[PDB]
């Protein structure tokens, strides 16, 4: 329909209004002595939240170019929580940051793709400081200070995580749910991790971990686009009657079939969810096959003739839990009988010495750790219902932080690792004097988390950074105890990949906003 | 009363909203190609003119802020014409193009005191190019060439000006009066021209030069201040009689006495002006005695006890001439006989070899080269009253002018000098990236005279800018024959004095409004 | 006071659619079938009036912008009546056809400075070609025959215009007055015409003709500046006595006097008018002297040490009658004695015997013509006053064609001379395609006299014009005839300095407009 | 052909003598040609750079000479790796013309009411 066109500054002003609404309602959460939003809700009492990704989730703008702006960064930063476990709101002040000098540099008529140049440079100049500065975490001695840090000095959490790595690797999949009784259990099973995302941000059931997370569920397993749902509607019926959910994994699910799975389980009526099955042409098919395997199922292909319509709930396979995340599945404990599942690792396990290509060879490789590797299940204990499930939330984050210190390592929290990256790389140059702004830029916006920690505080923002730019390492401020020191002596630390990912992903979205021109929007 | 005061951005874009509209209506007159302004006026028909210092003139603007904009860089550039007798305009565009890109810089947090120091860097800089650049003007030839250009390629002005500094050497004075008939005439008369400004405008009875006439003057010399006109009565009552009009020489004229002067000659009584007595002090009354001395009049000092009540016709000298400028009195052929004056500077120059100083000796020296030199006088003919004051003041202009290029040389006319010296500053650098920019704001600015001049002749400004960057020397763009070449080959040039004159005073008014942060105006 | 300015497009159209209003109410009368325009008086009967200059005489706009339009091609237009006789009315359409069309392309983005060359070039072509087409009007016959013409075919007026072009020359003076009643009588007196101007309007008492007329004046002769009414007093209460007017002749009148002269005689107490004395320099003298001797009267000169103070009645010079234009001075019948005059005569006419030049040769003779040749007055009679006074009216018309008729020629009127010339320019090119469409413009512009002529008729113009472009020579339409033909022959015709001057100062002020792009005037 | 605009810079500047049948005609062709040198200029602009320099350089060269906008660097255009094939830039040029030749022969237009 008819379009409201601005270009410009005019579009540009809008554009950072409104990111500056999302930011500026997101920071006042950062940190110890960060601050309450207050989120009102149609039924009963509001919400009192310092979590700022609540906040953002909520932040919805009336001007449509304004909206525009917060929606573009909320998309971007949310991706630096899901790929790293955090740094959502970090990744929103420095977005903020460097949109606003950089938009006051464009204005000032220095050249918009040059400032998006220059600030590129010096994020990659950080990444490789950040990667100087960041201490491994290898041993599990260190995995577990890393989970009693992010667990809140709860040495149990860090014990109980380092015993889980301990028993399927670093790499291995795991869960947590609720306990037996005052004492912790650790339970490998039979199952599954790989990427396929929700198909729709709807089938969300659990909204504070973004996730879809279904008890007990059928799996259908069928090699297929499915735009119709009338295909569908024998085996949906066959599951309304059985009364469990359904999880759908197929080469896509378009259209109608979409939509009306949108609608249906909005509606109460057979929750479903749907994700596409990982990969392309044999391997896709591979993949599924293992997937059925595991469930005890069996897969649908057109190939062999197989239809939809013809399918039954015996074709179907079932697992305890399944849960989808923006970009992941999990299937914990499959169905699939020991013999079949093992003899089909052995299957695999063959083809992997007969594999010509090297490609060929680290696939099946993923393939059969996936298959044989299963999933760890933490069961937590604790004395109450509410000491428990407070307990289990805290290793939930405790798990996130610690694979991502695992993977990249952990460097001072509290924003100081970026402060000190940002110091070491003052001499940084690019190829003109437009480029060379666009870094002043970059880097002056690496000190807002710890400005705006500071400020939240009370403290005076100018004169924390200053001092911690004087230091070296890990020297920085802990805001909890007013006390300069070693960061990660004091425990206030994010992983190096948080911190990272943070970084990149504002800088992302700052440089195209940038660089922007013209926004379209519709009519009020 | 009540004040109005505006603060930083606000104050900013009033001042620059009030030099645009200054700069733009002045601006179009620019150049060969330069259109026409239409000034209104109250009685009759409207006035049409390519004079951008008439432009000026005119210009008011109804917000009161802006207004003080419009007027503070209206007032800096017209002090350019002052010095070097043309250059106003240019000041005022150039004015225009600092303060545009300056407060662009200082939206964009960049600190004003820095641009200023970076621009004064670049103005003091391209002085000294300037002055590399200059083509010195001293044999005759060089003279008359001047002068004919500046008289519209008439030879005959260029010969004339040549002839009279033949006369009396380049130091020499020189006036021009309306002429005897056909022809022309140049005679050497006493005579003798002094710094002393008028004390007050409205005394002005030829508005287009700005300047003070008054023909058979008496010439009234007073040593002290004169703060109330009842001493006055009788002098200026006894001059009412003669016929004839009066010039005041006192050590000031204030108050009571200056405001009822210039009310009584405004009202068409008594025609008088009034002039400090050159120089401050004891040389101050040196002086005044030496003026006595040439007009055969008699100086009254109230250390010897003669009152300004007491005063008689005989008391007071008279000349032929007096011609006063904004900052000069110029007074010709007094009656003061040769045996007075001769006596005058034989004591004089028997003071310079008694003088145990060198400032002494070049002080005196510089009164007997007054006194002693005399003053040439062209007497401009024609064959009509029209003709003849068309050229006579054509003379005017060239004389000014080659009066400039004697003193400071002659560089490219068609502000191909100031983008010349431009192109040759590209590596100066400050103190500061601030200062940086204040740098390359102004060198940028420097290109604007060309561009305008360009513009309004139809053509490209940035392409021949170019080309004329790419060039070395007083190699430029001829506008009017749209060739390129040595502009002073091709007679288009400017007294190295008036490009000065006007960069010099374009970036002081400009520093100034680049660092004022607030603004104070009456209520409207 | 602040200023309101206007820029470029706005500014233009401004202008447009003053000279549209202008235009359009003047043009209207033009032609034969001319329409009535009815002026409005603040007491009594509106004024109805065929004649444009009136109707070009009160048009003032409540826009000061449109209004400055207005009244720039309404002074620029008045100068061809001015010049002429006639022709203010035509310049005025023709100014509005060029400046129409002219702008339309300024607008289209053409170069207005290259424009206004292109119509400078095809107006100097089309005078050359005017030139061409022109018939001579040189013996009594033609001279008749055009006075005849003028008269609105009254031979009698022709017939006496005639007889006193022969009497005092075709260059001569020749005056217009009331009769003695039912003859026409035409003598010739001691009487000279020069180049004066009334030196303040208010000096007037005939509004109709816009001149100075006295009867029976005293004449005052002074060589010098008169600033000061101080001297005049006994002169001027001498001559209030006698109850005559006076006229002063002087160097100039100045300031207090002039005030002076302005107010007292606006009072009724003694009527006063001053002219400068005519020529420059040395000559102005021997000229005022020349004046004395015709009218009997005693140059007051302060070189032989005179003073006004002492100047009595006998001293003053006498003539019948004076009569003072916006630049012309006329002296009719001077008292001088014959044989002084004569005697006068004879020593300038040896005087340029013993003359060494060519130019002092040819300004005595100019000074002999004056006075040698007299004046020729044309006494009108009728049988009632109001025949009179209109018959008087129709010689003085008849008179300004016949004077222009006889310097310039006659070419085609009804204003074909105009489109016929046009038609001869059609290969006229310029510089480049902007010249080319100014040249253009001014060519189409030249056809709006007849067109409008011909719409005034209620005829088509478009037919008429092309084809009279179609045409040869003389060739024209007569409109109120409506048919075809040789125009000269059929009596219908300009004087070709009538044609000329309007067209010339059409494009004069057309091309002023067209390259102006700023307008200040005062804030409503 | 020459990419980057050049192509139709260049071709426009061979065109400089072509006359049509009358004044309006002419005035035509001088608009198709300024107008060919549109996609150049913006490409320019979006860089930062002054169109109306750059534009004159790559006219006062011949053939595929031009300016690479990517290295800021003249030359040839092909040498250098950018180009456009010569039927996308034909066929750009007479969707244009046509498209705008259309318009501006329009005189009346019709729509629904709001």
């Amino acid at each position: 329909a008819a379009k409201d066109v601005k270009f410009g500054n005019d579009a540009r002003v809008k554009m950072l209004r409104g990111v500056n609404v999302l930011a500026d309602a997101v920071k006042v959460t950062l940190g110890p002595k960060g601050r309450n939003v207050v989120l009102d809700k149609s039924f009963g009492a509001p919400t009192i939240t310092k979590d700022g990704v609540s906040v953002a989730r909520e932040i919805e703008l009336e001007d449509k170019f304004e909206n525009m702006g917060a929606q573009m960064v909320k998309e971007v930063a949310s991706k630096a929580n899901a790929a790293a476990g955090d740094g959502t709101t970090t990744a929103t002040v420095l977005a903020q940051a460097i949109i606003t000098e950089g938009l006051k540099a464009v204005a000032a008529g220095m050249n918009p793709m040059d400032l998006k140049r220059g600030i590129d440079k010096a994020v990659t100049a950080a990444v490789e400081e950040l990667k100087a500065l960041s201490v491994p975490c290898s041993d599990s001695k260190a995995i577990a200070q890393v989970g009693t840090i992010s667990a809140n000095s709860d040495e149990t959490v860090g014990k109980l995580i380092a015993e889980a790595m301990d028993k399927v690797g670093k790499e291995g999949v795991i869960t947590v749910e609720d306990g037996t009784g005052l004492q912790d259990e650790l339970d490998v099973v039979e199952g599954m991790q790989f990427d396929a995302g929700y198909l729709s941000p709807y089938f969300i059931n659990k909204p504070e971990t973004g996730a879809v997370e279904l008890e007990s569920p059928f799996i259908l397993l069928a090699d297929k686009k499915i735009s119709n749902i009338r295909e569908m509607l024998p085996v949906l019926e066959a599951v309304a009657k059985a009364g469990k959910p359904l999880l759908i994994i197929a080469e896509d699910v378009e259209g109608e079939a979409l939509a009306t799975l949108v609608v249906n389980t909005m509606r109460g009526i057979v929750k479903v969810a749907a994700v596409k099955a990982p990969g392309f042409g044999d391997r896709r098919k591979a993949m599924l096959q293992d997937i059925a395997t595991l469930t005890g199922g069996t897969v649908i292909s057109e190939e062999i003739g197989m239809e939809l319509e013809k399918a039954t709930l015996e074709d179907l396979g079932q697992a305890k839990r399944v849960v989808i995340n923006k970009d992941t599945t999990t299937i914990i404990d499959g169905v699939g009988e020991e013999a079949a599942i093992q003899g089909r690792v052995a299957q695999i396990r063959q083809q992997i010495e007969e594999a010509t290509s090297d490609y060929d060879r680290e696939k099946l490789q993923e393939r059969v750790a996936k298959l044989a590797g299963g999933v760890a299940v933490i069961k937590v204990g604790a004395a109450t219902e509410v000491e428990m499930k407070e307990k289990k939330a805290r290793v939930e984050d405790a798990l996130h932080a610690t694979r991502a210190a695992v993977e990249e390592g952990v460097v001072a929290g509290g924003g100081v690792a970026l402060i000190r990256v940002a110091s070491k790389l003052a001499d940084l140059r690019g190829q003109n004097e437009d480029q060379n702004v666009g870094i002043k830029v970059a880097l002056r916006a690496m000190e807002a988390p710890l400005r705006q920690i500071v400020l939240n505080c009370g403290e005076e923002p100018s004169v924390v950074a200053n001092t911690v730019k004087g230091g070296d390492g890990n020297y920085g401020y802990n805001a909890a105890t007013e006390e300069y020191g070693n960061m990660i002596d004091m425990g206030i630390l994010d992983p190096t990949k948080v911190t990272r990912s943070a970084l990149q992903y504002a800088a992302s979205v700052a440089g195209l906003m940038i660089t922007t021109e013209c926004m379209v929007t519709d009519l009020p």
